[PDB]
């Protein structure tokens, strides 16, 4: 029975040219690649420049945006992720649901808003959430997490030909991400062939391997909206040992994979309540990877449950110690459509044909899929060439990525098979 | 050989999704009036929170505006005025050039920086003017004029059926005025009623008795630029005289028309090397009357070449003193086509066929008519009802309203016959 109120992140005072429109070019046109250093250097000014007002807007956006991350990551676990694990990026999700927002119109904003847990006074228009306070308030905490550390989110909207999109809409958008992708391409001929064409598009336009799904684009679609992550940081001190490492799957079942370690000043604690342990290794000024490890492998689905389901008041702040960490070389990749994740959630219609999206282009759209895909690599600091506490991560466990003013969750998720 | 060096409006470093566009509503769609109040409200704002900077580039856009301003006048002389006199508006007609630069590319765009007096180096983008800050600075000292005293401009961009404008052009022309009304009309089978319909549009818009020309547009023009301008100050103190007062057109003929009178410290002058005198009015607290006589009516013309033809060497600042102004009480009504004005300046085809305006609209338009009209009204602030200098107008004069801060002429003129 939670509720956010966010009010810095609302409009607050209750008070016309023919919209234009542009018709996006075709998904074969030639394009340039992202600049992911180019991105970063951008975020990294919004970030600095920031008054108090800013950092409370910062604030309640991370509250938004780790409920909504936990309460769809739940959602994620109940559809079931695959075999390797589960990772979300709650910023990114929140993200996507947000542009949505601001090209809907009611019954479908306030269902959007009422999802991310804010509260609807009907009648009264400063009670509704000022989408674009939102997405920088949300730009902002993107650029704080990155003070060779990359953060990138690309978004791909690609649309029937002939439907053509507000400038209102997609100069919206550009507050979520400026690497913005409108495309457009038949979706009514070959749904696999699209998906291919979008699938290629993406790896030519940043470079990323992502392992997309392969899965067809219903016939019907007019509308796709992907978002694409791209998360890299570096583990200073920390470098490859010789060999392979045994990674138990589960109690009876091991795999031989490659591991990295290092030694630092870490925060470590074992909660006596609930029996698990965490270690906290910073990633920059203001990011920390979290790395969650339940007592046996049996009891993690308990663990996730608790520690991922709102305010985080398991996060410890003891004195660092020397800790050599050793855990397998993380390479996360993982795909969902937001679309069944709502589903799993009860509300499939939110975003289904009766949505009413009249602020996104010239007609309604037929919205298909809404992806969120992710890319995290957490790579070894130093090439493969002093009494401290060992910490090993060879058996499942959880971690997240966590920025320390805003108390955002960047990415939370689980490890059963590093590969 | 004069060359205007406007430093603070140029580009300073050298240094992509499809254009949005959108169509103009028709002629007969029902509009909200203009309110000249709001429109003062937000100018007066704009000119209340002026840094340093602005007040540089505010100096500047006075000059080129000034410059340009006289060019003009000089011009409508030489193609004939009518018979009352003569009146231009130097921010309007500015306005007008600079929302066409905006919407041009080379060669019509350098040409039209050229008209201004301002040097271009062909290669160095850096050389050109940003339309966004002339216009912005002249926005502002739009302000400054008006801090019951009102100047209203208001921009009818009027395209044929199915012609498209560009978003970013449109956003442009509300840093002009956002009194913005751009409507489609058939242009291509009755001028003469597609005036007839504008000329209605115009004044069920503003409310303004502007008697508006007649004459018919080309019919195969596209689009139509023509602005249009209010000026209304009170005369404090002034009061119509009972009766009627000779008032001499040439030295064989009187008409006999309605005086004002008032009695205040005004500042006045003779200049002896040309043999003129000058009285200055206030007319708000940064803005001036300045009414110029000739010693003689043969001598007008002389005087009058003199006074408007570059920096105003001739305004004086004396110790104020006191004097009984008598005055006809000034409705002036003028209209003309800036294109005829062109022409006259040996440049017919700048606004032509050829003219490249491809960042207006989705096609290249035809400019038809590029009106400048105008309705400036300066009424006596007292209803009719000591030593002092008697100054009396009863005579043909010249007049100027000035802006103290820029030095921003707002209009000239001559009255040869009140009515
Ligand atoms: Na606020
Ligand atoms: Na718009
Ligand atoms: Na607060
Ligand atoms: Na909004
Ligand atoms: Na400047
Ligand atoms: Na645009
Ligand atoms: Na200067
Ligand atoms: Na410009």
């Amino acid at each position: 029975r939670v509720y956010i109120h966010p009010f810095h992140l609302l409009y607050h005072n209750k008070s016309t040219l023919p919209e234009s429109t542009f018709e996006p070019v075709p998904i074969q046109a030639k394009t340039s690649p992202v600049n992911e250093k180019t991105l970063h250097d951008q975020l990294v000014l919004a970030a600095e420049k920031l008054e108090d007002e800013d950092r409370k807007r910062a604030a309640q956006v991370a509250m938004i945006t780790n409920f909504v991350g936990f309460r769809m990551y739940k959602m994620l676990n109940e559809a079931g992720s695959g075999a390797s694990g589960a990772i979300l990026s709650p910023p990114a999700l929140f993200g996507t649901l947000v542009s949505f927002y601001l090209g809907s119109l009611d019954p479908t904003a306030s269902q959007l808003q009422t999802l991310l847990d804010v509260p609807v006074k009907e009648g009264d228009c400063t009670s509704r959430l000022d989408g674009h306070k939102v997405l920088a308030a949300l730009r902002a905490v993107q650029g704080l997490l990155v003070t060779p550390l990359l953060q990138s989110i690309v978004v791909g909207l690609f649309t029937a030909p002939g439907f053509r999109l507000k400038h209102s809409f997609v100069q919206s958008l550009a507050l979520f991400t400026p690497a913005l992708f409108p495309r457009s391409l038949d979706l009514s001929t070959d749904p696999v062939l699209a998906t291919e064409k979008i699938n290629r598009f993406i790896k030519a336009v940043t470079g990323w391997k992502m392992n997309l799904p392969l899965e067809g684009v219903s016939t019907d679609s007019t509308l796709l909206f992907n978002t694409y992550v791209h998360f890299q940081g570096t583990m200073r001190g920390f470098s490859q040992l010789p060999g392979v490492h045994e990674f138990w799957v589960d109690n009876s079942i091991s795999v031989s994979v490659p591991m990295i370690s290092g030694t630092g000043n870490f925060q470590h604690w074992s909660d006596a309540q609930n029996n698990f342990s965490v270690t906290c290794v910073p990633l920059g000024e203001r990011a920390t990877l979290l790395l969650i490890q339940p007592h046996c492998i049996s009891d993690l689905d308990r663990v996730e449950a608790l520690i991922f389901q709102d305010l985080l008041t398991w996060i410890e702040n003891p004195p660092p110690r020397a800790i050599r960490l050793t855990l397998p070389q993380l390479e996360i990749r993982g795909s969902y459509n937001l679309q069944d994740l709502l589903a799993e959630d009860k509300l499939p219609t939110l975003l289904g044909a009766e949505a009413n999206l009249n602020n996104i282009g010239d007609t309604n759209p037929r919205v298909g899929e809404v992806l969120n895909s992710i890319l995290l690599e957490l790579k070894a600091g130093e090439e493969e060439q002093p009494e401290a506490l060992d910490v090993t991560l060879s058996s499942p466990f959880l971690f997240a990525i966590y920025e320390q003013d805003s108390g955002t969750l960047h990415f939370l998720g689980r490890v059963n098979n590093p590969q």
